[PDB]
């Protein structure tokens, strides 16, 4: 089988396939995987699938949903890695006694936009009953974002900003920043992403990767103590995080058994990412874009005689 490079984000969220390559399911499906370590985030995940870099990706389902929806048909989104959704928290400064809640917010900050923190921004103020936030101030990055929202120098005042809650927490435990409220995604958190062109020439071998990590993530289910022995000593969270994380994680133990949900992770997704203006094209092409780069099949070996 053809030599499959994954890039994946070295989060709490790679544990499954950790202990794929520890318990060898990947040399059991005769594989060979070639693991690239992404820090950046969903973003780079997607430009190492265009330029042909990897050949799958595992990140947020938003991402590849709308790179997609935007005209990108050289992405395809093979499966659901995570069926639990993200975790989205509202924060401010921790000494900003003018916001003590989500309610009459201004300033949104945001990473980008386009982003998760700018997206999500509209599925708070949705479930608020409030119009959508129109002053975005965009920090780039997340140390930044807390910078602004303290109103320290170097960076314009911010309101509020979204981002993952237990990156967060860290940041909630040492006084830096306070909780205003939590927003869950509409749809699954992550999933398993692929190009045309490593579809087109490898798909036997890429099969036989998510049911390598189907069992990793059945060796996760059956060893939660392990992985989280494992994530507060090779990932950047304490014992105490990485135990609350674990209780509120599912991964698909379905993932290569059964389709993925299409309303779940297309639908819902689809709704929200025009919802936030991301999505300027009509619904019936976004929708047909859709339709052909996301799985609505597992994949399947070709018959013998064929
Ligand atoms: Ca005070
Ligand atoms: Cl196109």
């Amino acid at each position: 089988l053809p030599t499959l490079k994954v890039a994946y984000i070295p989060e709490h969220f790679s544990t499954p396939l950790f202990f794929a390559q520890q318990q060898g399911y990947y040399k059991a499906h005769d594989l060979s995987i070639e693991f690239v370590k992404v820090p950046e985030g969903s973003g780079r995940l997607i430009n190492l699938l265009n330029s042909n870099e990897v050949d799958i990706a595992i990140g947020l389902t938003e991402a590849f949903i709308a790179d997609i929806a935007k005209g990108n048909e050289n992405i395809h989104v093979l499966d659901t890695y995570v069926k639990s959704p993200l975790l989205w928290a509202v924060s401010t400064g921790s000494n900003r006694d003018d916001v003590t809640d989500a309610k009459q917010l201004k300033r949104i900050g945001v990473s980008r936009i386009g982003s998760g923190s700018y997206v999500m921004s509209f599925v708070l103020a949705h479930q608020l009953g409030v119009p959508s936030f129109d002053q975005f101030q965009v920090l780039s990055n997340f140390k930044n974002l807390r910078d602004s929202v303290n109103l320290k120098d170097g960076v314009e005042g911010s309101d509020a900003f979204m981002w993952e809650y237990f990156t967060s927490k860290k940041y909630y435990d040492n006084h830096e920043i306070k909780q205003i409220d939590q927003i869950y995604t509409p749809w699954s958190s992550w999933v398993v992403a692929t190009s045309s062109d490593s579809l087109q020439a490898k798909s036997d071998v890429i099969k036989n990767f998510i049911d390598a990590v189907n069992q990793g993530i059945q060796y996760y289910n059956e060893h939660v103590d392990e992985a989280i022995e494992y994530i507060s000593s090779n990932l950047d969270y304490s014992a105490e995080d990485a135990k609350e994380w674990t209780k509120t994680v599912e991964f698909n133990s379905r993932i290569g058994k059964t389709p993925l949900d299409w309303d779940t992770i297309v639908v819902k997704t689809k709704d929200t990412l025009k919802l936030a203006g991301v999505l300027a094209e009509s619904d019936d092409v976004i929708l047909k874009r859709l339709n052909s780069n996301v799985k609505k099949t597992n994949l399947q070996l070709d018959g013998d005689l064929e």
